[PDB]
């Protein structure tokens, strides 16, 4: 344990509440944020994107599933299913859209949004669950070209993603981060 | 007094301000939250629903009548009546709709929304007061099919209701809660 | 000094910030809130109405002139005039409407809105300044029937006014308050 | 160092966070707020205008570039460029408009908005960057007559500017401030 | 209900947390603070004195028994008894002195401290429980002349008591308050 | 009104709560802080010294009389008198010492502490009231050479006084301040 | 997972910060607070006692070792050792006493303090580390009869311990808690 | 600029207020915290030690000179001198001891406390100014062996110093930090 300068960057780069939430998620899965630090930065990035995503749109539009502990998120998923009638997904998604009546799986990738979306779409058999991918280069890929949010909201997410990339490269940790996924 | 694990659940499940407001309501009616704990959970659930309800819509759209002490709520009801011209209801309602110019009676039930609405509609002789029922299973029933709020707002209330049900069943207190109303 | 139970009511009835602002206004005009307590309650009521009024509408829609000290309010009035081109009013108004490009004089009365509006309209030679009157009975009177705000926003002001009236009558201070203006 | 009453005015006139941000900006450029106090008041005024500007419009509409340190602002500019495709400006702007897809250069002047806009438009070779000028007299000048914001929002900025002018003249520091730019 | 100007004084005179605690105490005993207002002022006064009392002395010196609900205070009393060995009192006291190893019964009276102490000492058969009386005139009477606290601390309590008396007399509610105990 | 740079200094120099308290004191006595600015700085300085004074010593040692409005301070003085037995002073003092059982009159002077103490001792016929003088040069003069407080506490007051003097001289307002008392 | 009413009690009984710290400790050791709930209550109780313990005595007297993550606590232990000269303990203790120059191992037991102290003293070969045991019945056992703290401070810990016991028995979870250690 | 992982450590290691104060100090002296990062960590360490130092002892015992801007610290030094009579030091010290009537120069070193004290004692011609040195290894050296503070307070400073050393070595930045002074 200890020694990784990715850890000090992650702590100085991200909101402290997001960092505590990423630590719980990895510790729930038997991973050490001080050891697997590239996944520590990835879990923080994925968490923040999900939060800025639900921040886009109306006030009660989304239900945040990511960031809850495994049991609570599954409890909320059931309540959404058993009241809207939508089918229970096989894997925990990140958001639910009360406006569009679908769960959203949000992906952040260090490669082509084409490959990651292929990978994630091959995982969920429920083609009903919406998929929305973002990349650190500025691209995005969504189901049926339905990007759910306003252009301005998704622009904010892509900008924040590129800033995190620049700050990693400035600290010479980006190359290890990209060649880690 | 003391001993009920419904009490510890109610305290861990609901917002602490809602719990203090439910305690005042029952104590105003000569009921002990530590003894009649199923009504303690019911008064909390009814309180929260009324609060998420007024949270739906515009900022000045509703006037919260529930949660006030008996004298203050009746004082506010008079002021609404003596300025809008609407008729003074026989029983204290939960909300007033400045947008639709009617008081709202909000009901949460552990049975069919059909029976509860029948019961509540038979209580208020003023057919002018709007009735909106929710259930722990996900159904809702409103006057003239006028559901007052957006689909997304009512979806949030139904989801929260089903989560409270799951958490009660997980603690094996749901069966006593349903067969108590 | 001391002894008036209107003073304890005013302090328990109104927001503490509004009470401090009313005290400064009267003390600026050589009046004692502990002695002239009916005007103390009136200045609080007028202050709150002006605040709920600017709270109606959009975020940057109004400029609050009431509640500022005499020099600062006149400084803001000049800045509004010397940038919008509107004529400098002879008497300090309460609000300025950036949406309608006019100053608003807000009146709260214990008699007919017809008489008070006549009185206030006879004071301002600038017929450009908008006048909006409210009463403790629920009536309102505005210039050119232009009520500036939504129906729901003005309904909130009339309700709050009637609650203050009920609370005064319950404390038997209303009759002295009405027969004091 | 010390002695300037422009400094005490700037501290009493502006928000303390804006004052700390102006001090960092000048100290980054080798200027002393206690010595060059007219620029200290100017940097505060420019900062506040940029902040009320981004406050106009929608919640995620703008990206604040002014107020960041030189490296961070340039990092954010790159992220905006490398994700929107817009060209990297030669000089750091103040805002980016996600709604209009352009950087905004905001100018505050003590002379004609005609001269200052001429000066600033001659500096940026990128005619793509939008320019919006304000003056202490109440005028404004924008690119292609596209004023970006609502009439009410820009009216607030012009009023605040004229209040700062009045407060300087009342302290007899305005004449030195105008004949300093 | 409603109408008593003792109620508005009690709310303006006492800390709002103390007022909420007095309301719970009376409502636990089937008393209405809006009806029995002299006892409402008395319960507030007794509560504050107990709080300034525990505020005297060292940080962990006292255990506050007053202000807790009946079940919780009795739970704490047992824990003090079953760990210190002191005898369980027949009636709930107000404080426990970890420094002197005794429960303290704190009395506030509107008559002679001689009579009230006689009354309270005749109620507790446990002569082990310390008694400390205060009056609105400035006198105090304690067991074995052991006044537990510093002279300066008890002086603060007597001063606060006399201020409450003056404020009641100024509002002409003192005579009803004294001839009510 | 307006124009004095002593006003901007007073606002930037003193705690904002002390400034609000000084404004109320002068406005209670028919004085304008924007006009009589040397007294505005003096009332702030006297207020702060009284506050750092009560901050010296134990927690319940002093009762702050300065800073209260005239009626409330006299109410507290009576309560101190009618419970300690000390004689009611002819003029309102600043503090009461529960440890030494005497009221304290605190003076801040711009001349010799010898002259000011002579002046203040000639005003109070009650030789029982303790007098403690401070100067902007670093001297102090107290009754019976009883300086009430620790050496370190009074050293802090003298240092703060000399800093206020330096800041005034740096702004060239000290000479007017000294030749104003 | 889920179902244990010990969990709802632990959450309603203990400070929320202590509950988060207990969850991290168990999750660091591969234990689930929702499954092993008796240890969840035990870790909370041990945590609180350590905190009230360091709260006793002077402000800088102790260094809290418990509650830190394993790496940070060991880092602090080294710093204490490499600056005071004390020997590095084989097992992580809970506190360090700057006043007595020794680490403290704090134990809370559901049996005789005699047995637990025997067990813990047999674990640490460093007889230099001080041991202080508390029980839920009110007993305590310390090294060389040196109880480190004042009588009043340890009395508070024993009382709090007995209250937790009563609240568990009232919820019928005490018998499982005692027969679990 | 940018790239140093000492910067991310300094931000994650130290209190954010101390980091802002260190940045102002270096920027006042024409140094970049992002470039000269070893001095950035040193200025933070020196700042924290000075703060824990003044935290030792009584409440009004010290006057913090470090952390103020150059003009303000010199203003406070004059006020201390012109009221206590102590001689004005040639170089700005860190603290003033109201209890011992001397300025304190606090040094933190990465070598022998013997050499650094020799260096610092050779700089101040005023042998009246007290010198107190700390090292990252746990040693300390003070004037006349007068260590000013309690043993426990200085023990806390030495421990914190050794923790900062361990955290630097764990990040492999300690060797560059020690061989930089
Ligand atoms: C509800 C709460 C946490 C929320 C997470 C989310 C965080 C949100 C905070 C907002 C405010 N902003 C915006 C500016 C900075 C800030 O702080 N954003 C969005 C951007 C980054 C960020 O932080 N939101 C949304 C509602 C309020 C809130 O906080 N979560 C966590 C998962 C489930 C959930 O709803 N909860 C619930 C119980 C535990 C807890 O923590
Ligand atoms: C006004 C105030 C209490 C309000 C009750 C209600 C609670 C509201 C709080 C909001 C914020 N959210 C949302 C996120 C969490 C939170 O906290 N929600 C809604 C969801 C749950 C909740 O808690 N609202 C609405 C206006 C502000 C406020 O608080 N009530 C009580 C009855 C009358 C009334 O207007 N009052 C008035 C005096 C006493 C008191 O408490
Ligand atoms: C700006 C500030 C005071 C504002 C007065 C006004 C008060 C407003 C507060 C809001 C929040 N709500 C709503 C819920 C309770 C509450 O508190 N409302 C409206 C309802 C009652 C109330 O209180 N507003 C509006 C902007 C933010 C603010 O506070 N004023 C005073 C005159 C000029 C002005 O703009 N200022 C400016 C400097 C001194 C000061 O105090
Ligand atoms: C984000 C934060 C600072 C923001 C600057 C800006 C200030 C904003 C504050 C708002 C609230 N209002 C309005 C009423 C008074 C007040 O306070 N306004 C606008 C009017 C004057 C003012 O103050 N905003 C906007 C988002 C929230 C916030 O605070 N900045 C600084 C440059 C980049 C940026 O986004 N950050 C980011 C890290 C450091 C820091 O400070
Ligand atoms: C612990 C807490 C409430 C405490 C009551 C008591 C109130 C105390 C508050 C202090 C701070 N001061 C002093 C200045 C103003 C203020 O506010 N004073 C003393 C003077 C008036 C006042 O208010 N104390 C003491 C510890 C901290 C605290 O608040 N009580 C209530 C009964 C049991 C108990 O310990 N609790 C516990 C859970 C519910 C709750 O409320
Ligand atoms: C009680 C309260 C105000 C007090 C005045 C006094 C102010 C005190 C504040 C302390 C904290 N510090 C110290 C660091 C900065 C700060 O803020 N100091 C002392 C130094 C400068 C300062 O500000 N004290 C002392 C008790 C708590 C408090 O605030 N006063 C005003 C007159 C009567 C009185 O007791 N009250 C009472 C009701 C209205 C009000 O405001
Ligand atoms: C420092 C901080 C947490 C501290 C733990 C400890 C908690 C303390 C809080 C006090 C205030 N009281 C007393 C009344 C209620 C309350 O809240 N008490 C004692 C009683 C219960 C409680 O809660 N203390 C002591 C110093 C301030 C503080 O909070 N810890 C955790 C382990 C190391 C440490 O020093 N830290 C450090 C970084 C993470 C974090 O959280
Ligand atoms: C006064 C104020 C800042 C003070 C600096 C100093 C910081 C102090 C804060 C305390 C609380 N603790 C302790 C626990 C964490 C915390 O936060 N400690 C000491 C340990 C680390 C720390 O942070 N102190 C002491 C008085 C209150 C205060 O904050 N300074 C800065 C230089 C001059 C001065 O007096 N000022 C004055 C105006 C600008 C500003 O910031
Ligand atoms: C190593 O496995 C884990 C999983 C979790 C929770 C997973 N739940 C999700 O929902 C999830 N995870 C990821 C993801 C990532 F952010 C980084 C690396 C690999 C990933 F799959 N991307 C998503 O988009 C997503 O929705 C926590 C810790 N470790
Ligand atoms: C036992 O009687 C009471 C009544 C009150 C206030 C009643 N005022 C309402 O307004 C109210 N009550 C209820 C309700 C409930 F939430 C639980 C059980 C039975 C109910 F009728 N449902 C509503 O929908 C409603 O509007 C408080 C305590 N006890
Ligand atoms: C002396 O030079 C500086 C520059 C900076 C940052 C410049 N960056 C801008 O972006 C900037 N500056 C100015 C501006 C001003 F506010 C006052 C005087 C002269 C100016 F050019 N007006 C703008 O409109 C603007 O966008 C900080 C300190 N000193
Ligand atoms: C009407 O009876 C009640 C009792 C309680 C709680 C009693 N528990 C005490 O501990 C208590 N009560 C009183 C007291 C008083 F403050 C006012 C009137 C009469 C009193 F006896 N003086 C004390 O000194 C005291 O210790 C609450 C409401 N009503
Ligand atoms: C112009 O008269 C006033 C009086 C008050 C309240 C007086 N009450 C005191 O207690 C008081 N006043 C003064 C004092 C001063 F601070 C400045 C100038 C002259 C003074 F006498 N020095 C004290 O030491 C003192 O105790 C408020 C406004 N204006
Ligand atoms: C199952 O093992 C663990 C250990 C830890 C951290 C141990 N570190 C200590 O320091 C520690 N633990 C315990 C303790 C307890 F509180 C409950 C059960 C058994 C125990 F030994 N009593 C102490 O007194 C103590 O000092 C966290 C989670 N699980
Ligand atoms: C490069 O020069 C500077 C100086 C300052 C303020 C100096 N004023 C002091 O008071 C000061 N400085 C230092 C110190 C240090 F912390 C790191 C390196 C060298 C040092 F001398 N040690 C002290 O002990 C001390 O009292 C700020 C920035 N850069
Ligand atoms: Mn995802
Ligand atoms: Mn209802
Ligand atoms: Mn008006
Ligand atoms: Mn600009
Ligand atoms: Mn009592
Ligand atoms: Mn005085
Ligand atoms: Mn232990
Ligand atoms: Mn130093």
């Amino acid at each position: 344990p200890r020694g990784s300068h990715m850890e000090d960057f992650v702590r100085q780069c991200f909101n402290p509440m997001i960092v505590e939430l990423a630590e719980k998620a990895m510790k729930e899965y038997g991973e050490d944020p001080k050891i697997e630090t590239n996944k520590f930065a990835a879990t923080c990035t994925h968490l923040e994107v999900c939060f800025m995503y639900s921040d886009g749109g109306s006030k009660h539009r989304f239900e945040i599933i990511e960031g809850r502990d495994r049991i609570m998120a599954w409890t909320v998923v059931n309540s959404i299913c058993n009241t809207t009638g939508v089918e229970k997904p096989k894997f925990l998604p990140d958001l639910y859209d009360y406006k569009e009546n679908r769960f959203i799986e949000i992906g952040v990738t260090r490669r082509e949004v084409h490959i990651y979306y292929l990978e994630k779409a091959n995982k969920i058999k429920s083609e009903k669950t919406h998929i929305h991918i973002f990349s650190f280069t500025g691209e995005e890929m969504a189901t049926k070209a339905d990007y759910t949010l306003d252009e301005e909201s998704r622009a904010r997410i892509k900008t924040r993603l590129f800033t995190i990339r620049q700050e990693m490269a400035s600290r010479s940790l980006w190359d290890s981060f990209r060649q880690s996924e």
